[PDB]
């Protein structure tokens, strides 16, 4: 393989991720657990609002709950920053932009802890309008595929990206989220600087019909595409 950190990801991998959230001083938090096939592209996960009631809909947390579980093509090996800079890990970081309402910023460590692949997220959101599609409650569950936009950031040793989530809204208008997102390693082996490039994301959200707990169950497939 190409990064030795590649080689973490041919089978499938347990994965874990924690969410720290402040929403307009809403607090709340996630936990999320399933396993990820990154030679498919595939992951598998549920996540609890362990705190009770989610002040925010699910949609609006898909893109910040391991972009490490893409399936880069074989002639595209060499542009996967997110499997290079593992085990160590990276730090990704993003303000996403409610169109008409507020934000959310996040900062995220992502990092392998024994087999386990763990994704561990700081949230805040402010200037909501709690009448708005987000306090309110008029996002659709459901989700739109996307493409995820990459470049290298050479003097930060890392990639940004930059997308425009479409959210469905219940009655048929549609919520934008513009997506801005820095990833750093947190190691000081050398990663891969990839060429522009795409992630051709694709997210199916369900129920779990026997789990009372506020959740989500995510079914994601993503393919690096655009070389
Ligand atoms: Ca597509
Ligand atoms: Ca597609």
């Amino acid at each position: 393989m190409v990064s030795k950190g590649e080689e973490l990801f041919t089978g499938v991998v347990p994965i874990l991720v924690e969410l720290d959230g402040d929403v307009n001083g809403h607090k709340f938090s996630v936990s999320g657990e399933g396993e990820g096939d990154a030679t498919y592209g595939k992951l598998t996960l549920k996540f609890i609002c362990t705190t009770g009631k989610l002040p925010v809909p699910w949609p609006t947390l898909v893109t910040t709950l391991v972009q490490c579980f893409s399936r880069y093509p074989d002639h595209m090996k060499q542009h996967d920053f997110f499997k290079s800079a593992m085990p160590e890990g990276y730090v990704q970081e993003r303000t996403i932009f409610f169109k008409d309402d507020g934000n959310y910023k996040t900062r995220a460590e992502v990092k392998f802890e024994g087999d386990t692949l763990v994704n561990r997220i700081e949230l805040k959101g402010i200037d909501f309008k709690e009448d708005g599609n987000i306090l309110g409650h008029k996002l659709e569950y459901n989700y739109n595929e996307h493409n995820v936009y990459i470049t290298a950031d050479k003097q930060k040793n890392g990639i940004k990206a930059n997308f425009k989530i479409r959210h469905n809204i219940e009655d048929g208008s549609v919520q934008l989220a513009d997506h801005y997102q820095q990833n750093t390693p947190i190691g000081d082996g050398p990663v891969l600087l990839p060429d522009n490039h795409y992630l051709d994301t694709e997210s199916a959200l369900s129920k779990d019909p026997n789990e009372k707990r506020d959740h989500m169950v995510l079914l994601e497939e993503v393919e690096a595409a655009g070389i």
